This record gives C-alpha cells, sequence and structure tokens, in this order.
C-alpha cells in the first residue's frame, strides 16, 4: 500500500447549486408542452412553461418581461429549443451575468 495515509493531492467531488432532481423536474414539466418530444415549443407557450416549473427553474407569472430580457434564441422566428431554454433558465441560478 501507499504512504502518507490519504496518498492523493486532489479530489473529484463537484460543487454546483443544481442537482439531478432539478433536471428531472424540468423534463417532467417539458412533456406537458412538447408531448411529441420534438425538443421545441412556441414563444406563445414559453411563459406558461416558465410558470409550470418548480423553483429555482421557475419564473413566476407574469414572466413575459423576464423572457424578453433574456438572451433566448429562436429556431424559426417563433419557436425555441429545449436545451437553450434550460440554459437561459439556469443562468440566473448559476450567477452567469
Amino acid at each position: 500500500g501507499p504512504g502518507s495515509e490519504n496518498f492523493s493531492v486532489a479530489t473529484e467531488e463537484s460543487t454546483e447549486p443544481l442537482s439531478e432532481d432539478d433536471f428531472d423536474m424540468f423534463y417532467e414539466i417539458w412533456e406537458k408542452f412538447d408531448p411529441e418530444a420534438t425538443q421545441f415549443i412556441e414563444y406563445s407557450v414559453l411563459s406558461d412553461f416558465a410558470d409550470a416549473l418548480s423553483e429555482p427553474l421557475r419564473i413566476a407569472k407574469p414572466n413575459q418581461i423576464s423572457l424578453i430580457n433574456m438572451d433566448l434564441p429562436m429556431v424559426s422566428g417563433d419557436r425555441i429549443h429545449c436545451m437553450d431554454i434550460l440554459f437561459a433558465f439556469t443562468k440566473r441560478v448559476l450567477g452567469e451575468s
């Protein structure tokens, strides 16, 4: 066996504010607006989706002003992609401003 008891110089345990339960909750609520699993929704229902989540991924209604102030893309000029919505919603929690 090695010396100096602990024998290492580093660790592998990550440090972030989110958990697996946040992403599971996101995908559970996502299916209510994209039951076809296309990975897209319209901006006309993005505000209902934003209010359907649990905290912290929630943006409590009225939320249209918050969505307008995000750097959210569009894929068509009227729809948005699942991962890009997720990113814009977690950006607040992560403190990336």
